[PDB]
């Protein structure tokens, strides 16, 4: 009955990112990348934290290669990684958590802005997602809206882990 | 609460286009009901688990006791070994396929990429299925159980030699779904 | 004995909702009321249903007990003045549902006519992709905020222009199912 | 035990072809419409030329008549919102058809090859007519014979016009 524990944890983990400063260190828009995230994000929760996942998965590898070699120079090409890298989902467990980081991580990079996820709505984002599979548009506009340059305000990214969490399940408070 | 869980069609949807970007319907039985299973296993990956199952296959393991399971078997056996060269033979495939109903869902959505399948290796052609609005085809459906020569005429008139446009693929499935009653939009 | 041929009925309330239209009508209803509901769904549903306009166990009249024109004043005696009011009233108008069948496609012309005489907008629907509005209005039912949010940015101030009230039609429809051509 | 009635109103077709007062109705106006359902349905109906009782329409029949039908699309246009204002209670538009061979003839030196032209693509442009008349436009279109003054032409296209609104007869 330590569910709470595991949640309170991975955020605790998530801010150590952040204030130790090792967030910059990670390798933007590959595989290897998001792979560090979830690594660092899941130490103490998963046994497979940062592993690719075994079971329903061999072509799995085949297609994070492809990921990997897409470019995410432009906005429109950033999107279409996140959106082809989440329909990998190659973790276990809680995949849109660390992608979601992985996310901002790129674009502050590339474009010099994260996204201010506690504008974009619950309902709005899970919705525009699962067009993401047919039509990824409903998702750009979304994110494209919700741009900030405060590339730089662990507010934000207070803010941002929280969305994120809401999004997945999980409530929790700042502190 | 009332969660709609539109990821299934619109998943449905990605194993479609799946299909076409690792040239895989390329690679699949034509004409046959082992190329239509083929489709609509890949279709309904995760979402269903009656995936190129037969209604009724299942339920003849532990509960065989289905005196009659193999009148299915029957007219699949019969459908796989009418011809399929020409036009009039691929639409009369079509069309007992389309009444012999081997999927508990799926019901045809499968059928119509296997026919583009049929007609794009046999004839060069696909189906354009973009003017054949929802009102003419259904009705087309309906008369065919009796005479196929409506749905017959109204493929005639829609046909297009873009048979690898990945937009005419697209096109198909967004009609495909506009069929079954689902919007749907693809990039 | 496939009568696909009663689309037929689809097809006539369509432009039953068009002579509203072009018979200047749709202006001269009752705004905001269920008398004013009444006479969309009534004129929209006339050859087809004859269960038009009259609210639903109101023909029975010879027992029962209970009647839901209760809470139809009570809907009929909410403000609509400011937007918020409006949907409130709106998410109110289709949890009673008065109606047997015309749901709330008579709803989504009873509310671009509120919108077009309290704040000088119609919804433009074209940008409301289905999956939106529904899950809008699943929520509605205990949380209106989505479909506020939601509302709110696609206003247009177009209220006179023929087509966009097409375009109305045929989202409405499109959100009930029904695909249906264009002009 | 009805029956009949179809051939007397045939009988009234040949006829009208043959003493040849098709040329000599009004075109284009419900004047021109009612003299054409007057003599079809005569020793048949009691109100053949004659409005339907069970207000507004009158108007609605001078608005048609008011429409112009000089080019094609106009000629149609006025068709289907004639046949949508349904002017005879039974009887209906049968008369129509022949009344837009007339208005085709006259102007556009044409009428429709009806024979072309299968029941259920028919019933489904007309139903659609009253949204998007587009359907019955490309349809009439694609099935125009310039032989105005060809009596199988005319033949065909009351064995056509009878089969749609479900009245099936050969006769010779």
């Amino acid at each position: 009955l330590e569910e709470e524990f595991e949640i309170n944890l991975s955020v605790k983990h998530l801010l150590e990112l952040w204030d130790k400063n090792l967030l910059n260190t990670f390798e933007i828009g590959t595989f290897k990348g998001l792979s560090q995230i979830h690594s660092y994000m899941f130490k103490d929760i998963f046994d497979f934290n940062g592993q690719i996942r075994n079971v329903n998965a061999r072509y799995l590898k085949q297609n994070l290669e492809i990921i990997d070699n897409m470019k995410h120079d432009t906005f429109d090409q950033i999107i279409d990684k996140y959106v082809e890298m989440n329909i990998c989902h190659p973790f276990r467990e809680g995949n849109g958590r660390s992608m979601r980081i992985w996310l901002d991580l790129i674009l502050k990079k590339q474009l010099n802005v994260v996204v201010n996820w506690t504008n974009i709505n619950k309902d709005e984002y899970l919705l525009a997602m699962i067009n993401s599979l047919i039509d990824s548009t409903n998702l750009k506009l979304l994110i494209k809206n919700n741009l900030t340059n405060k590339i730089t305000d662990r507010n934000v990214y207070i803010k941002s882990i929280i969305k994120s969490y809401e999004y997945e399940g999980f409530k929790i408070n700042i502190k």
